[PDB]
């Protein structure tokens, strides 16, 4: 008696159609974008929606990828359209950060470094390491796109974001540039020279390359190639580059905080002013000062009691100033201070890009804004004493209306749009300004440090020219950080089947690997229990990662045509490159041409399974998501709707026919 091998934990027909979609690294959660443009999580047990991601003014209404930080603990998404991307918390569908980028994106790779490099050298302090500025927390709710400043006291969405190991969240697209995020926040590096599309990308665990496979377009079909770069700087100077983005992101959040700080004090004293001039007679004149019904609904305690709201309003204001304002300005200085010891060791950090000059120069600017901070304080000192002048000398003529110089203040102040102006002015924008190319710098550098690259071009059709959405999962990039190698997943049509390669190099970019390309014919599918045999004629329709040592499939069985016609398979690593016969599958040609114009030249592997495989009952099948860690995975179909969702360790409880 006999069970096929692989049991179904939940199958659903969704409403709209499946654009992307990614499991969680670590958990039985898996990951969506549709084409209503909105991110939805689900759980494997009956693939449950955990959570609907919809659209709106600060997300975009078209999302292209997601990518999982390798936590699991936070999600990524990337809006074409608004141009911008979101970092998304795992246990709510709202944006934990978001930024802006140029151009829309078409792939995402985020990485970690090993937690054997996470230890450090204390060259710092409880401030100095920490990656987000905490200070009194901002009145305005609006936080805008991102909520850190804004949202009370929490420490904790800090924390999740910098508490953790260097990691970087990688970005790319047809725009023409690959660029390079730290903690998923900053951004270190900028590469040019992309050309075409970005449908894959994979940065090592090791920082030693970045690996890219990429479509062009000859305007009947398409051309696409494996791309190894070189990240030199990375590697070597890991720790100057993640303590200096730690630095460089720290500063600007708090360009962010004074930015707002600075809005939260012009929005306020904006609507008192308002609410205290339109509430306001036949007779001409501004100044009465020298209408008794002003009496008869103001009254000698409405004086007093418009006067608190005042003088409040006005302590609003100081205390944002200085707790605010001058204290991330402080806070600057303190990072400026230490960043300026950084580039005083010449050798060490600057191959980075820090000049000590342009570190000067921003300081400067900083102490001059602080400055003009402590000159604004006191136009408010001035200001107040005219107010609380005219206040008080009314109210007395209030009650002698029953029974000095700042006179002149109170004609001043009649006559007055005397705050209006105060707050040249925009130093704000000039210290932003220097501080900005500081930041931008190193960036630039690095980018320009990976000018190296090896190019391996796979193979030019038509395929893709047929349009229905491609989800840009094939071909696929895997790191392998055990054995530290890239992995590159591709198909390549022969006979008009596609036929599936495993290319693979080492991450050390100078340094080569056995068996660099091997394709797969499959030959027979079988089970042990049941002796009928399935060999037949099959072609490649996905494949992706499921661990270091095993890859899944599907494919799809030319002669079945209804219902009956596609598998689902693991293939397991250790036969591919078993080690008896590997040595007689072997790359007869050149990576000098295309590897798709030579196909007599690359070793093909016939592989008989008779165990970890399923054919895919009436289901349509695509596409393919594994995930190793949770031993799950899921099948999406050909029409982006339905999905099935397996236990990938245990057998079906279901026995089988056939005919």
């Amino acid at each position: 008696t006999c069970f096929p091998s692989f049991r179904v934990v939940g199958e659903k027909q969704l409403p709209q159609e499946i654009i992307f979609l990614v499991w969680s690294p670590k958990r039985d959660l898996i990951a969506l974008a549709n084409t209503a443009g909105e991110v939805l999580l689900h759980r494997l047990a009956s693939f449950h929606r955990v959570w609907s991601f919809p659209p709106n003014e600060n997300t975009g209404k078209e999302v292209t990828c997601l990518a999982w930080r390798p936590d699991g603990k936070l999600l990524a998404f990337a809006l074409a359209d608004t141009k911008k991307i979101v970092l998304c918390d795992v246990e709510k569908p709202e944006s934990l950060h978001s930024f802006s980028v140029e151009a829309p994106v078409s792939c995402m790779h985020w990485m970690e470094v090993t937690v054997e490099s996470s230890v450090l050298t204390s060259f710092y302090e409880d401030e100095s390491n920490l990656l987000l500025p905490k200070l009194p927390t901002l009145p305005k709710n609006y936080s805008n796109t991102s909520k850190i400043f804004s949202e009370e006291n929490s420490d904790e969405i800090i924390k999740l974001l910098g508490d953790v190991r260097l990691n970087i969240l990688v970005l790319g697209g047809s725009s023409g540039f690959i660029e390079l995020y730290a903690y998923g926040m900053f951004k270190i590096a900028r590469v040019t020279g992309i050309a075409g599309t970005c449908l894959a990308l994979c940065l090592s665990s090791d920082l030693k390359s970045l690996s890219v496979v990429t479509e062009v377009s000859t305007n009947g079909a398409s051309e696409v190639s494996y791309f190894q770069l070189e990240t030199n700087l990375l590697y070597s100077f890991l720790p100057e580059v993640t303590r200096m983005a730690r630095k460089f992101t720290h500063i600007s959040a708090l360009l962010q905080y004074i930015n707002l700080s600075l809005t939260c004090m012009c929005e306020a004293w904006e609507e008192i002013l308002m609410q205290m001039d339109s509430r306001l007679k036949n007779t001409t004149t501004s100044v009465q000062d020298e209408q008794t019904l002003l009496m008869n609904q103001l009254t000698v305690k409405g004086l007093k009691k418009l006067g608190q709201s005042i003088e409040s309003s006005y302590s609003s204001i100081q205390k944002l100033v200085i707790s605010h304002l001058q204290s991330g300005s402080e806070s600057l200085l303190y990072h400026l201070s230490e960043l300026k010891g950084m580039a005083s060791w010449k050798q060490k950090y600057e191959p980075l890009g820090l000049d000590a000059a342009g570190i000067e120069e921003a300081i400067t600017a900083v102490g001059s804004f602080i400055l003009k901070a402590n000159e604004l304080l006191q136009v408010i000192d001035s200001s107040m004493k005219n107010f609380k002048a005219f206040f008080r000398w009314l109210y007395v003529a209030m009650l002698r209306m029953t029974e000095i110089t700042f006179v002149a203040e109170f004609l001043t102040e009649h006559f007055n749009e005397r705050v209006g102006q105060y707050l040249l002015h925009f130093v704000k924008r000039r210290m932003e300004n220097i501080i900005d190319q500081c930041l931008q710098k190193p960036a630039d550098v690095i980018g320009k440090s990976m000018n190296q690259a090896i190019c391996i071009p796979l193979y030019r059709d038509t395929r893709s020219e047929d349009s229905t959405r491609r989800l840009f999962k094939f071909p696929f990039l895997w790191n392998n950080k055990t054995s530290n190698l890239h992995y590159l997943l591709f198909t390549i049509l022969e006979d008009s089947l596609y036929k599936m390669c495993i290319l693979r190099r080492h991450t050390d970019i100078s340094q080569s690997v056995s068996n660099g390309l091997i394709a797969i014919k499959f030959g027979s599918f079988t089970y042990a229990t049941t002796e009928k045999v399935r060999r037949s004629i099959y072609s490649c329709l996905d494949a992706q990662f499921y661990d270091d040592e095993t890859v899944t499939v599907v494919l799809k069985d030319t002669v079945g045509r209804e219902g009956r016609d596609r598998l689902l398979v693991q293939l397991p690593l250790s036969l591919v490159y078993n080690s008896e016969d590997s040595a007689e599958y072997q790359f007869t040609g050149t990576y000098s041409t295309r590897l798709d114009e030579q196909c007599s030249a690359i070793p093909t592997r016939t592989m008989h399974f008779e165990k970890h495989w399923r054919l895919l009952e009436s289901m349509k099948a695509q596409y393919v998501a594994g995930n190793g860690f949770r031993k799950v995975s899921c099948v999406l179909s050909s029409n982006l709707r339905h999905v099935r969702v397996f236990e990938m360790d245990i057998d079906d409880e279901w026995e089988l026919d056939e005919s």
